[PDB]
């Protein structure tokens, strides 16, 4: 387009659309429960969300249709949410497979580690560039994504929420990040009875307990306001946790 | 009540209001993900779809209200019926705990094992005796609860669903059943693509191939005729069977 703006961000991923449809039909191939679903249904109103529209005035309501399509139920029970540590919530739902994180599920499945963006009054996905959520615009078709799908994942929530927490970060707890800033205040008190964090130990950094770090008194205050109860555990040493979920026989 | 009849079949359990109660409230401390159901609810809808009413006019629609709240979200693939084995079924989803039966879910749990009638036009459970659907009539609270719910659980099922039968009998397959009668007519082929039977054998069956009986061929007929898969497996030892499933390493 000759009205097409510059963004500071990477473009959409390359084969995006090819890549969700894939996604799409594998996850029903693993999942019988979800095989309901439509995946042309599926990628078409996930393109609806963005595709035309200006990418810094996305909305929730943009992404409603999919969500609908997207409806899963996760045993409330079971959820495991993280910050900054994808990589180690993932492998522990591979062994625990009754637990799950958002990517676990159908939506986040779709969309994990992928960006997309699109232009104003046209069809065209922009393949060039997308805004970053500093530099340019904070309700971009990604960011407003996450945050959508994060809070309605959290508001699910029932009984005993885990989160796992980058215990190597200066901010092991950090309110500038999806769990600090949406699913900890959308876990809902009239359902969840307790927060439990697993700091999970790492870096260069002598062992002592971090659940004495000034960033989980933080967290501890915040959640005890929304008269939700505060549990923390030290995971020293994550490969031999894994193991231990693995064969605890 | 003065217009009371006596009915062939036995009357309410024993501490019937106390024992629903106890049960739901049982089960939502075990099943934190059904936490949000009011047990004094449950009651009152329960007790709403008989008391006050004759036990031989019962409709599905007097148990919709405790539908509602009993409203429970199983892995579709992942459901077990069972004809006349119910011991086992319920010993193997102790075991195989990502497996369930009618009996797991929290409407199947409240009713297990127990009787229950009322009379028309007064509060009163009838503990004296209930309506047998042979001799008095069919559409008693009892028979109309169980057709009702199990409906909706085979409704619910999708991908590969398991029915365990007992081989021990004579008509190992019994269209005289909830499972020959209900069940199997109510998968929907939409989302049901193979029903799988476990033949559970007796007392010493002399290693016989049980899916050839011809009940079971008849089963077969049936499920093709609504253009669902069937697949039939003998299950041998019961004893060993569960103990493998208890251990797999070996
Ligand atoms: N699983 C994910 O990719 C994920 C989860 C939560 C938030 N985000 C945000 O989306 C961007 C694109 O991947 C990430 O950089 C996060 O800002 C991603
Ligand atoms: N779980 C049960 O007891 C069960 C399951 C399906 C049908 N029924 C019927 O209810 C009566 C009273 O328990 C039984 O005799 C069955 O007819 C019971
Ligand atoms: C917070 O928790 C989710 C994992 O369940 C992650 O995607 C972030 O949104
Ligand atoms: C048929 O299957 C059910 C077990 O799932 C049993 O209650 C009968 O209704």
């Amino acid at each position: 387009s000759r009205w097409r703006q510059q963004w500071s961000g990477p473009g959409t991923t390359k084969r995006f659309p090819e890549t969700v449809l894939a996604r799409c039909v594998k996850y029903t191939e693993i999942h019988p429960e979800m095989r309901h679903v439509d995946c042309q249904s599926v990628w078409d109103a996930f393109k609806g969300a963005f595709i035309s529209k200006h990418p810094c005035d996305i909305t929730e309501e943009d992404y409603q249709p999919l969500m609908k399509l997207g409806t899963q139920t996760v045993p409330c029970n079971k959820i495991l949410l993280w910050s900054r540590i994808k990589d180690l919530a993932h492998q522990f739902t591979q062994v625990q497979r009754d637990m799950f994180t958002l990517e676990d599920t159908l939506l986040g499945y779709l969309a994990d580690d992928l960006t997309w963006c699109g232009e104003f009054a046209t069809s065209k996905i922009n393949y060039q560039s997308c805004p970053d959520w500093r530099k340019d615009c904070s309700n971009n078709p990604v960011s407003v994504f996450w945050k959508t799908v994060s809070r309605r994942f959290a508001e699910a929530a029932c009984d005993v929420v885990h989160v796992m927490l980058d215990g190597s970060r200066s901010k092991i707890f950090d309110k500038d990040s999806t769990f600090g800033s949406v699913e900890v205040h959308n876990l809902q008190p009239e359902k969840v009875q307790t927060l439990e964090a697993w700091v999970i130990h790492g870096g260069r950094e002598d062992s002592r307990d971090l659940c004495q770090d000034p960033t989980i008194k933080e967290l501890e205050s915040i959640i005890s306001k929304r008269n939700i109860q505060f549990s923390c555990k030290n995971i020293y040493r994550p490969d031999k946790f894994l193991q231990c979920v693995k064969n605890p026989e």
